[PDB]
């Protein structure tokens, strides 16, 4: 029932199609940027070099959830807000990103 | 936290990654074939103008649980034989299916 499908949901999300991770805010951002695919959002670039790369962030994966907010329920726009914003509060960023298909 | 990541998890899979599927037992099986690919086990057939197909299966789609059990944690040959004893007991076949990347 759906007790069973909320730890299996997390089971799976956590272990198989998902990982978390943390990036420390750097110069001017968190040392990537994100764009819109499909009605996803992805990571367009990861600058060589930065604690985005260091923390495991590819170009191309989905960024499914930021701060345990997920991404699929909204626009793109506020998705980029709530990156700036966390940014201008120096805050650690913590994505949950998708694993390789 | 964990309790938030229950529920988003929740939410992305059964909304975004995933959909629930039921197919009823036909002659010989439930209209579909298995096999495995990478670590995961995907549709290799559907029947053309089965019950599974008008359930909506489709080749070459990650099943992620039968029956709310889920398949990463176990052997594909357990896998098989799961889905074999399903149908000897011509009881419903509940899957989660992976959606369109």
């Amino acid at each position: 029932g759906k007790n069973k499908q909320l730890r299996n949901d997390f089971k799976l999300v956590e272990n198989i199609l998902a990982k978390r991770l943390l990036i420390l805010p750097q110069e001017e951002d968190y040392g990537f940027d994100i764009e819109e695919k499909n009605k996803a959002v992805v990571v367009k670039s990861v600058q060589r070099g930065s604690l985005a790369e260091v923390a495991g962030l590819q170009v191309g994966r989905k960024i499914y959830s930021i701060n345990e907010d997920l991404v699929f329920l909204r626009p793109f726009s506020e998705v980029e807000s709530i990156l700036n914003q966390s940014f201008c509060s120096r805050r650690p960023l913590r994505l949950l990103v998708a694993t390789k298909a």
